[PDB]
């Protein structure tokens, strides 16, 4: 997160870190046994780390649970990043309390104008590299489909939306990928892609979760 603020410990209780020896991606806890993340985050050997604030210190609210199964979206295309979404089942159920909690799925899509909370342990510099230890947060609006498409001609599908600021300076970044975009208490987006970070006229591009709720629910029901 570039141009954000320190969230505060365990204030984003659905935020997870994906670990394969180091933090490499975010995700969101959507029930006690399932995590939603970006398909471009897929790899084997994932450990899900819940209840984190400082990813480099054991602080006392962590739960570390191995993935038992990963499911990339059937239609994921790694070249276009269309359908950049994946489900991870945990080997055991997480224990849910105030500091570790699931996030609601949307029953309807969000619209342009709605403010959202984006969070992660990704890079904090736009023209630089500095990775935080503690979770960072940014409040940002959804942008119109037209300004999204004008920012990225020929690249925005119906499964993507833009959020952030056209002026630059505030955005998600490398290492935030897979993490949440939550609007009025609903998981509306997944950190997916963008040209650089926090650059002028190059807002964040997010997976449009509302398009996937049917796939998410049926997948959970059968696995
Ligand atoms: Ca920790």
């Amino acid at each position: 997160i570039v141009g954000g603020y320190t969230c505060g410990a365990n204030t984003v209780p659905y935020q997870v870190s994906l670990n394969s020896g180091y933090h490499f991606c975010g995700g969101s806890l959507i029930n006690s046994q399932w995590v939603v993340s970006a398909a471009h985050c897929y790899k084997s050997g994932i450990q899900v780390r819940l209840g984190e604030d400082n990813i480099n210190v054991v602080e006392g609210n962590e739960q570390f649970i191995s993935a038992s199964k990963s499911i990339v979206h059937p239609s994921y295309n790694s070249n276009t990043l269309n359908n950049d979404i994946m489900l991870i089942k945990l080997k055991s159920a997480a224990s849910l309390n105030s500091r570790v909690a699931s996030i609601s799925l949307p029953t309807s899509c969000a619209s342009a104008g709605t403010q959202c909370l984006i969070s992660g342990w990704g890079n904090t510099k736009s023209s630089g590299t500095s990775y935080p230890d503690v979770l960072k947060c940014l409040k940002a609006p959804i942008l119109s489909d037209s300004s999204c498409k004008s920012a990225y001609p020929g690249q925005i599908t119906s499964n993507m939306f833009c959020a952030g600021y056209l002026e630059g300076g505030k955005d998600s970044c490398q290492g935030d990928s897979g993490g949440p975009v939550v609007c009025s208490g609903k998981l509306q987006g997944i950190v997916s892609w963008g040209s650089g970070c926090a650059q002028k006229n190059k807002p964040g591009v997010y997976t449009k979760v509302c398009n996937y709720v049917s796939w998410i629910k049926q997948t959970i029901a059968s696995n």
